């Protein structure tokens, strides 16, 4: 037993990570087959004019301006194109380690594994959830842009995030693998702020279900409530509304634990009104909302079926 | 910026994982060159009286009895022997994916990355700290035994832990790669309890530094204290006593923060008594003690040396 934030194994992703340098600017690229994808602001430099326009600056760059290295080997750029906020760098060598993959746009509330990288070299791995305000609470320094996030589904690496920038609040923003930002953000030197965030109600219920599976059940009561009355409570604590779709996604954890979803909502309603009473749940003094129902099941299993 | 529990990329380790099956028991193995390392209780059968004779089961078993799988490929065991609580299965093929590696005995307070496995097949990765009572707080199900914990140092993998079992309190126990258990535990079906766990004082300090580097400062104070003076307020509070060895270790964090360790100790003493008064530090409502100083440094940029 035991429950912990757990990243997907990063081996498949590590073999696609490369360093991209244009001028004195370096960041990370993702090498699949004969293409390297990377944030377009690799072409930005110090001596650029204020609030540059990427159209104009890329026009100055030739193939020979982009220096891509996969370890101690130079990949030769043979073509470049810009697709929204990412650069597609056609190279003359196919990555022999390209996994089965898909490009995916995750929804808010969902999690993914982040392979933070520097200078083309993977550095560490951890879980993030896409916040309802379309930011993630990551750990990224300068040189980490191009790091990707991803999930594994059977044999297929689903890439869902490429990191670009940090916001003044200290939270992070990036694109899908087509260069489309999550949230109202731009890879520009313009003032931006994350909007107000909300708590991912469905995730907190999954976490409480995980808590029960692991024997942490002090917060259960005989009580139950309705979907309407729970949501009237949730709204007042900045929790996002709970939909029947959410209730159904919690099915397997309710089947597994024997605790009906609306039973769980009553315990949660109670922790929201009266607090955690100095108690910790799974070693946390706060309510965790970055564990999806899938992430719990992934870690406990369904033992009804023998 | 930002601060997160971060596992090492697990790629170099995933290529070492294999599946070991003796009779009806299946757990994971570690395939380094031409040796597979695994827990000895893979040979245990519940049909045993219980108190096992591991040595004579080695005589009882032949090489045929051990089924080693790298994916769907079988490795013929050509030798088998016991070293403390670990099996060393000699196979006919040397692991072509063997990395540069050491075998190390971690010290209580140090951290490592656990690659959680079932059936030779990686499931996920997360950080653990070896607790002062020689347990770890992981997420391990039945069949997770044989999973390893490791640290990457350049391109050399330091294997420091192999998981064997779970204690009735929900924490986990294991050996180094030489089969020697961390702590007074044995791999038998007998009543065992972990001693009293204590907070790793040096690590809470390192964490408080990570917050200051990252922006969380409210806890700081112009107040000061001394070493024995701080260790008074702490020993009664179940904390590891702080030593001059720990002070020095935090040197670089103080150097970057310009905050003296004793000054940090003072505001930490203040944090023990008062409590956090509904306030968080780096997204946490309790003091985190599983970030070592070096773990912090790896997630910070250091203005000093330019």
């Amino acid at each position: 037993s035991g429950f912990r934030k757990m990243a997907f194994p990063s081996g498949k992703v590590e073999g696609c990570m490369v360093q991209v340098t244009c001028g004195t600017t370096t960041l990370n690229g993702l090498w699949l087959d004969d293409v390297v994808y990377c944030p377009r602001h690799v072409i930005c430099t110090s001596e650029d004019m204020l609030n540059p326009n990427y159209e104009d600056l890329l026009i100055r760059k030739s193939n020979h301006n982009f220096l891509v290295q996969a370890g101690n080997v130079q990949l030769r750029v043979i073509g470049h194109s810009m697709q929204n906020c990412v650069l597609k760098l056609k190279v003359d060598t196919a990555n022999p380690k390209t996994p089965k993959y898909k490009f995916v746009r995750i929804q808010p509330g969902q999690t993914f594994s982040v392979l933070a990288c520097y200078n083309g070299s993977p550095s560490g791995v951890y879980q993030c959830a896409m916040r309802p305000n379309f930011t993630i609470k990551g750990s990224f320094l300068n040189g980490s842009a191009g790091s990707v996030g991803f999930n594994i589904d059977y044999d297929c690496v689903s890439f869902c995030y490429m990191h670009h920038m940090e916001l003044p609040t200290g939270v992070h923003a990036g694109t899908d693998l087509e260069g489309n930002f999550y949230g109202p953000f731009v890879d520009r030197q313009t003032a931006q702020a994350a909007g107000t965030d909300t708590t991912i109600t469905v995730n907190v219920l999954a976490w409480l279900y995980a808590a029960v599976i692991n024997g942490d059940r002090w917060f259960l009561n005989r009580f139950t409530t309705t979907l309407n009355d729970f949501n009237l409570v949730a709204m007042k604590y900045n929790y996002e509304p709970l939909t029947q779709d959410h209730v159904d996604i919690l099915g397997p954890l309710s089947a597994q634990t024997g605790i009906a979803v609306l039973d769980m909502c009553a315990s949660l309603k109670e922790l929201l009104q009266n607090g955690m009473n100095g108690r910790t749940i799974l070693g946390s003094a706060l309510l965790e909302d970055e564990f999806t129902p899938f992430d719990v099941v992934r870690q406990c299993t369904f033992t009804r079926l023998q």
